[PDB]
RNA sequence: UGGCGAGUGGGUGAGUGAGG
RNA sequence: CCUCACUCACCCACUCGCCA
C-alpha cells in the first residue's frame, strides 16, 4: 500500500583479484519492467556494488514518484553507513575510527543525497531465510557483472 | 605537530578463486 | 553444502614504524 517493498544486491566475481567484474541487481517483482541487472561504473567492488545498488533502488522510485520503499539488503556495511555512519562523518569531515578517510566516501555521499526526500525501512536480508526477491536481485546482478563496463 | 604504512585483539556484514 | 586460498571496508581498542 503506502510503502513499496523492492530487494537490491551488489555482487562483484574475482573481488579483490586483478580482474574483478560488479554488477547491481534491483527487483520489484515478477515481470516488473523496472527491474535491472545493470554492470557498475568506477571501481569493480562488492561494496560499491551493495552501495549502488540501493542507490539505484531509490532513483528509479523516485521517477515513480514513491516516497516510501522498504528496501532489502544483504549489506550490514550499506545498512549501517546509511543510518548511522554517515551522520558522523559529516561531522568528522569522513575519519573512520582508525584516522583514515573514508573509502567510498563519493558513494555514501551519492547515497545519503538520494535518501533525502525519502521514507526508508533499511531492512537486512537475513543469511538463507529464503527470501525469492533476494535471489532474484542476486540473479540480476550477476547479470549486470557479465555487461560491459 | 601534520601526513602516511604495516600489524594485533575484539566486532559487523558481505564479495570471491580453485576444487568436489 | 563441504574443503583449501583470499579481499571489501566499516566499528571500537591497541602496537610497532616511515615521512616532513
Amino acid at each position: 500500500g503506502d510503502f513499496v517493498v523492492v530487494y537490491t544486491d551488489g555482487c562483484c566475481s574475482s573481488n579483490g583479484r586483478r580482474r574483478p567484474r560488479a554488477g547491481i541487481g534491483v527487483y520489484w517483482g515478477p515481470g516488473h519492467p523496472l527491474n535491472v541487472g545493470i554492470r557498475l561504473p568506477g571501481r569493480q567492488t562488492n561494496q560499491r556494488a551493495e552501495i549502488h545498488a540501493a542507490c539505484k533502488a531509490i532513483e528509479q522510485a523516485k521517477t515513480q514518484n514513491i516516497n516510501k520503499l522498504v528496501l532489502y539488503t544483504n549489506s550490514m556495511f550499506t545498512i549501517n553507513g546509511i543510518t548511522n555512519w554517515v551522520q558522523g562523518w559529516k561531522k568528522n569531515g569522513w575519519k573512520t575510527s582508525a584516522g583514515k578517510e573514508v573509502i567510498n566516501k563519493e558513494d555514501f555521499v551519492a547515497l545519503e543525497r538520494l535518501t533525502q526526500g525519502m521514507d526508508i525501512q533499511w531492512m537486512h536480508v537475513p543469511g538463507h531465510s529464503g527470501f525469492i526477491g533476494n535471489e532474484e536481485a542476486d540473479r540480476l546482478a550477476r547479470e549486470g557483472a557479465k555487461q560491459s563496463e
